[PDB]
């Protein structure tokens, strides 16, 4: 089978400043800690769980 390839997401971090919810997890990211936010779209997640964020990457 070739290689397809799918959208993925533009990780740039940020410092949590604003109250934030991990998009695979669920949990909220807590103040001053990092956090990975997309700048194509309004994921944003846990550096942790990075791999689990949803795909394709659907810019907004
Ligand atoms: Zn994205
Ligand atoms: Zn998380």
């Amino acid at each position: 089978g070739p290689l397809g390839s799918m959208r993925l997401h533009d990780f740039v971090s940020k410092t949590v400043i604003k109250p934030e919810s991990c998009v695979p997890c669920g949990k909220r990211i807590k103040f001053g800690k990092l956090s990975l936010k997309c700048r194509d779209c309004r994921v944003v997640s846990h550096p942790e769980c990075r791999d689990r964020c949803p795909l394709p990457c659907i810019p907004t």
